[PDB]
């Protein structure tokens, strides 16, 4: 039976984790830049600073 | 396992009868060759024919 077969196959699958995971990645970045501008509305009283 | 190792050991086996096959070919040409000159003792009585 072909070892190169199974390889290709799984190659396939392992390629398919660039979506969940690149979205992971902004799911995070979404949470960061939020929590960011929650800290800063303690520091509204200066304009500019903020 | 190796499917192409399997095909490679073969190979070699088998290049491995070119020298017997063609040595057959030699005694077949050397009482190919012993037969016309058998024959050819019939004709002896003619020297430049022969």
């Amino acid at each position: 039976t072909p070892d190169m077969a199974f390889e290709a196959i799984v190659k396939k699958q392992i390629v398919k984790l660039k979506g969940p995971s690149l979205k992971s990645v902004d799911l995070v970045i979404q949470e960061l830049i939020n929590t960011v501008k929650k800290c800063t509305k303690k520091l509204a009283n200066f304009p500019r600073l903020c």
